[PDB]
């Protein structure tokens, strides 16, 4: 029946025997499409025609560990694999390949207490719309009725939305395991929508104009609508020492703009392969001069975390970190070995960052 | 955009098609320059347009409510890349929502909203971790020592534990019912019947289909819910309802465990009862009419007017003629789709725990 040494991809729907993952980390795709002229797998090129109207494709080389978005492409039309569970990435609902790592389980389901992942609705006056945020509460939450928790606000990048961290990010098992093992403080995590699903430039706009607009309302939405909603409906501490924020990719830039313009509300800042930048040549004036007084900044911001995959040009982020440190701004630098601009890098970033919070 | 059309509710952000007209015709538009043939499921081929686009407008007005669909590219069925996902027909597909006039109980309103939560537990019976979906009422955490009655709510064949809270819109149905004082604040638990795909190894497969779910619910789900949510755990505070094959699962669970359930609902259910053996079926639980009617406070049988209600109406009438109380509900204008079951939930949940 199936090629030797393959198991079904973890993100297949029940009953779907393909795609399959092999012990050599090659992926095996197989689709019945007798009336199609051409079938591709995103980022992998064309499949081969087989008997009985089937198409196959096997990774030319071992694939990289971690999570990878994919779609099937039928005569040029990209769609989610009918065999797959859905993930929101690349601006729509697509599919996901999972390549297992050896000797790793911090994002696996273990026999420890599991927090809830909850859908929570609130109205936004800024955007004149109902919005849904995703909230992790720790497993001990309901059994500690008088306790208040600190909050981490955790943001996605471009082409993602409020569901991505808990879905392809596996963030709830990361938090469950970290908390069970005593490595991170029991905390609430709030995951909302940056409104950066699809990047568009309007006809009168320069590229700079469009980037400046891209998710530009999120800082105000977070500080003026998400925080009040969260504090009204969950048992939270509300002082700055108990409020953290991290974002991946463009979400790292939203995090820089939210937190560094609202230091009275945030004391922990995390960029995961962030698009946020700091002009070292202007350290004393950028962001309204909050970096000028080194001790005051280092005293106010307890964790300033910069993460990056080793296969996505780490030198830019390492140069920024080394530059900040040489000027007297504390940073935590983390480099994810073997990974690039994909979710395994950010799973590792969360596992490294969450233990540093609220201590 | 054509006059009098609006984007379908279940589009992703930025998707302008498909759209819904005021006449309830659906407008599909797909960019497929290099495809020989493009279809929409249950509506035939689309028309080749300029720019390598394809278009399709419903021939006749479509029925109110929710309808699964896929786009078909040269014979390969797939979810609409413009659409949010719904689990139905055994995979993740797409959904059309045809609005109703003057109806809002499954809409989002300016009322308190309960959480929809994901909760994990291990099942010895199936040797696997499993996720359940749990509605807690809006007041849940504002009343830290209150305990709540529980409704276990099950999907049909081809669906799973997410179907009720997505295409079923049950969290807003509950929010509105609770806010208006028509249902008691309650916890609702939606699990996976393991009936995504029916496939054989004859009618022996039907005996096996979902057969472990009664044991899973009673021996694994309920102890997990009760350890982790503030719940009332006596039989008068536990209900169960299910749609289609879930209705069969509900009959087999509740009637063989009457010491645990006091409310039973079948929404277009496949559950049956041979009236000619009413006295012996299910272990004879029905033989003593008064004992049954005092134990089971609500026995609800819902059906759509357009999916042959007569066999449900006859069961309800025959039970009543034999002395077994029932509540019969007929959804006018709907068939074996999800608006029928949204309406069943809207009718059933106000009857519970009173």
């Amino acid at each position: 029946d199936f090629p030797a040494g393959t198991t079904p991809n973890e993100h297949n729907i029940n009953g779907a025997d393909y795609p399959r993952i092999g012990e050599d980390r090659r992926v095996h795709f197989r689709i019945h499409a007798p009336n199609a002229q051409k079938v591709e797998i995103s980022f992998r090129g064309e499949m081969t025609k087989e008997a009985d109207g089937y198409w196959s494709l096997v990774s030319k080389e071992p694939e990289v560990i971690g999570f990878h978005y994919y779609q099937v492409i039928i005569d040029g039309v990209s769609a989610a694999d009918p065999n797959g569970k859905p993930f929101f990435g690349m601006g729509k609902w697509v599919s996901g390949i999972e390549i297992p790592e050896k000797g790793v389980d911090y994002y696996s389901i273990k026999n420890v207490p599991h927090g809830l992942i909850s859908q929570s609705w609130y109205y936004s006056d800024i955007r004149k719309e109902w919005r849904r945020c995703i909230v992790y509460t720790p497993a001990e939450y309901d059994k500690n009725p008088t306790k208040k928790y600190p909050v981490l606000y955790l943001q996605h990048g471009m082409g993602e939305n409020e569901t991505s961290w808990a879905n392809q990010g596996k963030m709830n098992f990361i938090m469950d395991n970290l908390i069970a093992e005593g490595k991170a403080k029991p905390m609430i995590v709030v995951m909302d929508n940056g409104n950066i699903e699809v990047f568009k430039t309007n006809s009168g706009e320069t590229p700079e104009d469009a980037r400046k607009r891209f998710g530009a309302e999120f800082p105000a939405i977070l500080v003026n609508e998400i925080i009040p909603h969260i504090e009204s409906n969950f048992r939270t501490l509300t002082d700055r020492d108990n409020r953290a924020m991290a974002g991946l990719s463009w979400g790292g830039l939203l995090t820089f703009n939210t937190t560094l313009n609202n230091l009275d509300k945030f004391a922990y800042i995390g960029g995961f392969s962030g698009a946020g930048s700091i002009d070292l040549k202007q350290l004393d004036t950028v962001y309204g001069g909050v970096f000028k007084n080194r001790k005051a900044f280092n005293d106010k911001v307890h964790v300033f975390f910069l993460g990056i995959g080793s296969e996505e040009h780490p030198e830019r982020t390492k140069n920024l970190s080394d530059g900040l440190q040489a000027a007297g701004i504390n940073t935590i630098y983390y480099e994810s070995p073997g990974t690039a601009h994909e979710f395994l890098t950010w799973r590792r970033c969360l596992k490294e960052f969450a233990p540093l919070l609220f201590k």
